[PDB]
């Protein structure tokens, strides 16, 4: 679909058999969640932010379902205030920015 | 024009007599510009992000022009790591994403 911006780009992702709100966030090189339970090994990482850095938990080739597009990549999980989509799932969907 | 998300969304922008260039971010509720030195008055005020929070100077009715597309708004100037252009100023120039 083409998205405006007048209200936050909020979509209904599926991940590990449970759905979520996540903001589509052509400013993140990254997808980070809040803290939850994904199955599969992880490795500690830091990310960071406007505000500073985060310790998050990385896992790897997670399924995620987002607005009926299937992508498979790169999670990050952590105290984040917000699921954000970053450019790394982003891409997988075909997902452009027009203007 | 169509921007891919391989890379960083960046478009070179000009305000206050000056161009720079910054990110197109659609997980921006608010435009956040790196340090620099606008006449008139402003207000203080703390933007969130990923991290925490940081202090900025919020400046009102400011005229951005954006790859030929001229938008007013609102702009906080503050120790931002990378110049930003939120929604606030996206929804005037026509911005939506697409997938
Ligand atoms: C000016 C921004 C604030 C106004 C705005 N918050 C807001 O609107 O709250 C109401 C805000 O922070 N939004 C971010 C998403 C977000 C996070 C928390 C709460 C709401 C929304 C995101 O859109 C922009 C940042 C910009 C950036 C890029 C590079 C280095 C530092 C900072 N990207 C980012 O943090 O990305 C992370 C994750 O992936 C990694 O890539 C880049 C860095 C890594």
């Amino acid at each position: 679909p083409q998205i405006t911006l007048w209200k936050r780009p909020l979509v209904t992702i599926k991940i590990g058999g449970q759905l979520k709100e996540a903001l589509l966030d052509t400013g993140a090189d990254d997808t980070v969640l809040e803290e939850m339970n994904l199955p599969g090994r992880w490795k500690p990482k830091m990310i960071g932010g406007i505000g500073g850095f985060i310790k998050v938990r990385q896992y790897d080739q997670i399924l995620i379902e987002i607005c009926g597009h299937k992508a498979i990549g790169t999670v990050l999980v952590g105290p984040t205030p917000v699921n954000i989509i970053g450019r790394n799932l982003l891409t997988q969907i075909g997902c452009t920015l027009n203007f």
